[PDB]
C-alpha cells in the first residue's frame, strides 16, 4: 500500500466532539470513547482507523453492526443525520516499546500521537483535516499516578474511597488527533508564568522526574523568551491560560507540539553547565522555542494531510531559527544551519530516498519527518523572506492567519497568502514543493566596459520520483569586491547599490551589472540566499580575497570550504599517486592569517577551521571508496594540526583568558570555548602524548560539560590506553545522569581508533545501556554507523554489525530501525567491493519475516 496526493478526498465523516475516558489500572488501560459524528456524504460506510485490542463498538448506545479487518473497522449502517459512536479499547502501555501510542517509560505513562499514533488507542477517523473537540477524563491509582494530564484546561477531578482519584481536561479548541496528549505519572512540576500582551497571565508548568527537576530552569527561560518573541516579531498570542511541557527519557523525537501540553525528549529540556554542553542549552533554547511557534504554524492552523507535512515543519524550523538568530549570534546561527543542510540533506536529495519538500507519495509517512521536509522546508520558507522582505513576509503570514485559522490547509494555501498579501505572482515557486534533488547554478561573470556581466544556468537532476525538472525561482544575493576586497557598488536595475538579489527564473539567464569603474571578484550566493549548488570559476588567490575580505558571513565561509575541499582534492591525487603530500601554501597562509585575525569573531574563527566532512566531500562521485577521503581528510587535519601545533595552544590560552572564568552558558563565553575546542582538537592530533599532561590536570581542566565533552572529544581517537582510562571516568563520574551516559556511548561509537568495533560490541553490555532507549541506542550504534573508517570498514564487519542491529531494533521500534539502515543509503555510489557486501546487507534485512513498513520502504529505495 502506498499514499498518494493526487488521491486526496475530503472526509465523508466529520468527528464533531470526541469524549475520552481512560480507566488506568495494572497492567491494563482501557480507553472508553464517546464520538459525536456528523455525516458529509450521507450513506457512506463508516470506517475508523485502529490497531489496539477492541472490546465493544456501538452506534446510539446499541452495538453496533461491524467488521473489523486489519486495523480497520467498518459500519456500514449509520444514521444518516448526527449520531454517536462508543468505542472500548483496551491497551498494555509497558509491552509497547515502538513509543507511538500510550507507552511506559520510567514508570509513568506518556502518549506520542503523531502522525498516526492515536488509533493505537482507540478507532478513530485518524487523518489530520478531521479535527474535533476534545474532553479527557482520567482515573488512575493516585500514589502510583498523582500526576493526570492531557491538553486543555482541568474543569474537574475529585477522589474516590478505594485510592483512585480522577481528572477532566476539556481542550475548547478543535484538534486533529495527532495533537492529543496524555501523561500519568509520578512527576515533579516547576511552575512560572508569562503575562501576554494584552494582559492575560499564562500559568507556565514543566514536568520532570524528582532527580531531573533541578536542571530544567534554562528551558522554563528559554520558553519565556519565545512567548514573548512571537508577540514582537509575529505578532502572535498564546491562548490558553496553561502551558504544560513534560520531559520524557523514552522519545522518538526531539519533542512534540501537543496543544498546550507538549511532550519532550529530556534533551532538549534539561542542562546544567555541569552536566550539558552550550551546544545542548542552544538546542533547549530552540526546540523550546520550535514547539511553542507550532501554537500557530501547525495547531491553530493544521495541515490538510500528511504530503503538507512542510507547511507546519518547514514553517517553524525557519521560526526557531529566527528566534535563535535574534537571541544571538545571527551569522554564526545562519552558517550552522547552512553547514546542517548541506551535510546531511545534500545526501538525502542526491541518494535513493530523495523527495520532495512536499512528497507526492508515501508508503510510511514515519518515513518522511526527514531532513528535506524541515530543513529544507525551512530554506524554502526563508526565500519567501528574501523575496519579499521582513515586511511583506509579516503581511502574508497576517493573511495567512486571516484566512486559514482553525483550518487543515496545504502548502499551496500558504503560498497563495504570501502571493495574494503581496499582490506578486508565485506561480513557478510552487517548483520549491514538488521538484526534489540540489538545483546545480551554473555560473560566469565578465567585465565588458564597465558593465559586470553575470551569466547563470539552472538545471535540477532527476530524482527517483521524477525526471523532468523546470526552471525554478532562484534567488541570487550578490556583491562585488575589488582587488583590496573593498565594496564596489554598481547599477541594477535602475538602483545604485552595493548588493543586490537576481531573481534567476528560466533555463538560462545574464544579469548586467553597469557602471562599474573598477575590476571586480564578484561575491555570490550571499547569505545562502537559495538552497542549491553554484559553480563560479574561481581561483585560490579569488577565493583567499574573498575569505579575507568579504563582507558576508556564508561567502567567506564557502570561501574557506572550497579551500579546504581543493586541498582534500589535492591529496586524493598524491595518495592516489604514491607521492609527497602537496605542500598546500596558499592555504596554510588563509589559515594562518584566520588563526592571528583578532577581529574575527571567535565562533565565525572555529567555523573558518572546520573542514567539510567526508559526505561533502564524495557529493558527486562514483564508486566511492570512503577509507580514501577519510585517509585524505585526516592527512590534512594532521598537517594543518602539526603545521600550527604551537599557535593553537596559543589561540586556545587566548581563549581561555577571554572565557574570564564564566563557566556558565551565556552565547559569549560559549564563543570563546567553541573555539578553545578546535584548537584542543587540533594539538591532540599534532601531539597525542599531551594526553598524559590532561588527565594529570584534568580536574582542573573539567570546569564545564562543554569542557569535558571538548578534551573527550580531542582525544577520543587517541591509542594510548589513557583514552580509555578518562572515558571510564567519565561514565564513572556521570552514572546517574541518562543525558551524559548518551555522550559517553556517543564517545565509544564515534571513536576513529583502530578498536571501536569490540568496544561498541562491549558498550551493549554496560549497565546503562539499553537498546530499547532511543537515545543510547542513537548514541551508540547510530554514532557507530556515521564512524567512517568503521561503518565502511573493508571486511564489511561494519555493514553487518549495523545490519544486525536493524534487524534487531525493528522487532520493537520501526523508527530508530529505519532512521539507522539509511546509513546504507550510499550503495549505489560505493566501490564494488562495497557495494556488493552493502547489497547482502540490504538483502538479509529484506528477508526478514515481519520486516516493518518502515525499514521496508527504505530498503527497496535503496535496492530495487
Ligand atoms: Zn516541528
Amino acid at each position: 500500500t502506498v499514499h498518494y496526493l493526487k488521491d486526496y478526498q475530503t472526509p465523508a465523516y466529520h468527528i464533531l466532539k470526541t469524549d475520552l475516558h481512560f480507566d488506568i489500572n495494572e497492567p491494563q488501560t482501557v480507553v472508553k470513547s464517546r464520538l459525536t459524528v456528523e455525516p458529509q456524504r450521507v450513506g457512506e460506510p463508516l470506517v475508523l482507523d485502529g490497531s489496539a485490542k477492541l472490546l465493544s463498538v456501538k452506534i446510539n448506545g446499541a452495538a453496533a453492526d461491524y467488521v473489523l479487518e486489519g486495523e480497520t473497522l467498518t459500519i456500514a449502517g449509520v444514521p444518516s443525520e448526527r449520531f454517536t459512536v462508543e468505542v472500548e479499547t483496551e491497551i498494555l502501555p509497558a509491552e509497547n516499546k515502538s513509543l507511538m501510542g500510550l507507552y511506559a517509560s520510567g514508570g509513568n505513562l506518556f502518549t506520542q500521537c503523531e502522525p498516526e499514533g492515536f488509533r493505537k488507542i482507540t478507532f478513530y477517523i485518524d487523518r489530520p483535516d478531521v479535527m474535533s473537540k476534545f474532553t479527557t477524563t482520567i482515573v488512575a491509582d493516585k500514589k502510583r499516578y498523582p500526576v493526570l494530564l492531557s491538553n486543555g484546561n482541568k474543569i474537574d477531578g475529585g477522589e474516590f474511597s478505594d485510592g483512585r482519584h480522577w481528572v477532566k481536561w476539556e481542550d475548547p479548541f478543535s484538534k486533529p488527533s495527532y495533537l492529543f496528549a496524555l501523561v500519568a505519572g509520578d512527576l515533579a512540576v516547576t511552575e512560572d508564568y508569562f503575562t501576554t500582551m494584552s494582559g492575560r497571565n499564562v500559568k507556565i508548568e514543566f514536568y520532570t522526574t524528582e532527580a531531573d527537576k533541578p536542571k530544567v530552569g534554562f528551558a522554563v527561560e528559554s520558553l519565556k523568551n519565545a512567548m514573548k518573541w512571537d508577540e514582537t516579531r509575529f505578532g502572535l498570542e498564546y491562548d490558553l491560560d496553561i502551558f504544560m511541557v513534560v520531559a520524557v527519557g523514552d522519545f522518538n523525537m526531539g519533542a512534540m507540539e501537543n496543544k498546550g501540553l507538549n511532550i519532550f525528549n529530556t534533551k532538549f529540556v534539561l542542562a546544567d553547565s555541569r552536566t550539558a554542553t552550550d551546544t545542548d542549552f542552544e538546542g533547549i533554547e530552540s526546540v523550546v522555542g520550535h514547539e511553542y511557534f507550532h501554537n500557530w504554524t501547525g495547531n491553530r492552523v493544521t495541515c490538510r494531510d500528511w504530503f503538507q507535512l512542510s507547511l507546519k515543519e518547514g514553517l517553524t524550523v525557519f521560526r526557531d531559527q529566527e528566534f535563535s538568530g535574534d537571541r544571538a549570534s545571527r551569522a554564526v546561527r545562519r552558517i550552522e544551519n547552512i553547514r546542517l543542510l548541506r551535510q546531511h540533506q545534500f545526501p538525502e536529495d542526491a541518494g535513493p530516498t530523495a523527495h520532495p519538500v512536499r512528497p507526492a507519495s508515501y508508503e510510511e509517512m514515519n518515513n518522511f519527518y526527514t531532513m528535506t521536509v524541515y530543513e529544507k522546508g525551512a530554506e524554502v520558507v526563508r526565500m519567501y523572506h528574501t523575496l519579499l522582505g521582513e515586511e511583506g513576509f509579516q503581511k502574508g503570514m497576517k493573511l495567512y492567519f486571516q484566512r486559514h485559522d482553525g483550518q487543515a490547509v496545504t502548502c499551496d494555501d500558504f503560498r497563495a497568502a504570501m502571493a495574494d498579501a503581496n499582490g506578486i505572482n508565485l506561480d513557478q515557486f510552487a517548483l520549491w514543493y514538488s521538484q526534489a534533488g540540489t538545483p546545480v547554478l551554473e555560473a560566469e561573470g565578465r567585465l565588458k566596459n564597465n558593465i559586470f556581466e553575470l551569466t547563470v544556468k539552472q538545471t535540477v537532476p532527476p530524482t527517483p520520483d521524477m525526471t523532468d525538472k523546470q526552471p525554478m525561482m532562484i534567488p541570487v544575493k550578490v556583491g562585488l569586491l575589488n582587488r583590496n576586497g573593498e565594496a564596489v557598488a554598481f547599477d541594477y536595475q535602475g538602483k545604485r547599490a552595493t548588493e543586490a538579489v537576481l531573481l534567476l527564473t528560466e533555463a538560462e539567464q545574464t544579469f548586467l551589472l553597469e557602471g562599474v569603474t573598477e575590476a571586480v571578484v564578484p561575491s555570490l550566493l550571499r547569505g545562502f540566499s537559495a538552497p542549491v549548488h553554484l559553480n563560479y570559476p574561481y581561483s585560490d588567490d579569488d577565493l583567499l580575497l574573498l575569505l579575507a575580505h568579504d563582507s558576508d558571513a556564508f561567502t567567506r565561509w564557502e570561501a574557506a570550504q572550497t579551500l579546504y575541499r581543493r586541498a582534500v582534492a589535492a591529496n586524493l591525487a598524491t595518495l592516489s599517486d604514491g607521492v609527497e603530500l602537496p605542500k598546500h601554501e596558499k592555504l596554510l597562509a588563509a589559515v594562518e592569517k584566520v588563526i592571528s585575525d583578532d577581529l574575527l569573531d571567535n565562533a565565525f574563527k572555529a567555523l573558518l577551521l572546520g573542514v567539510p566532512s567526508e559526505a561533502e566531500l564524495w557529493d558527486g562521485a562514483e564508486n566511492i571508496d570512503p577509507l580514501r577521503y577519510h585517509q585524505a581528510r585526516e592527512a590534512l587535519l594532521d598537517t594543518l594540526a602539526v603545521h600550527f601545533l604551537p599557535k593553537w595552544h596559543e589561540l586556545n590560552r587566548q581563549a581561555a583568558k577571554q572565557e574570564n572564568q564564566s563557566y556558565e552558558y551565556s552565547p559569549e563565553a560559549a564563543g570563546w570555548r567553541t573555539l578553545r575546542n578546535v584548537c584542543r582538537a587540533f594539538v591532540l592530533r599534532a601531539d597525542p602524548a599531551h594526553i598524559e599532561t590532561v588527565a594529570e590536570k584534568y580536574g582542573e581542566m573539567a570546569q564545564n560539560m562543554t569542557h569535558e565533552w571538548g578534551i573527550l572529544s580531542a582525544v577520543n581517537g587517541n591509542e594510548s590506553d589513557t583514552r580509555n582510562r578518562l572515558l571510564a571516568q567519565f561514565a564513572d563520574k556521570f552514572s546517574d545522569d541518562a543525558l551524559v551516559m548518551d555522550k559517553y556511548f556517543a564517545l565509544v561509537g564515534s571513536s576513529r581508533r583502530s578498536d571501536t568495533l569490540q568496544q561498541v560490541r562491549t558498550a551493549l553490555q554496560h549497565p546503562k545501556f539499553s537498546l530499547e532507549n532511543p537515545n543510547k541506542a542513537r548514541s551508540l550504534i547510530g554514532s557507530f554507523s556515521r564512524n567512517v573508517p568503521h561503518f565502511h570498514a573493508e571486511d564489511g564487519s561494519g555493514y553487518r554489525f549495523i545490519a544486525d542491529k536493524v534487524i534487531e531494533i525493528d522487532r520493537f521500534n520501526p523508527q530508530v530501525a529505519a532512521r539507522l539502515v539509511q546509513a546504507f543509503n550510499l550503495c549505489n555510489k560505493l566501490e564494488p567491493h562495497r557495494k556488493n557486501l552493502v547489497k547482502q546487507a540490504l538483502q538479509r534485512i529484506r528477508a526478514q519475516e515481519g520486516l516493518s513498513k518502515d525499514v521496508g520502504e527504505i530498503v527497496g529505495k535503496i535496492l530495487d
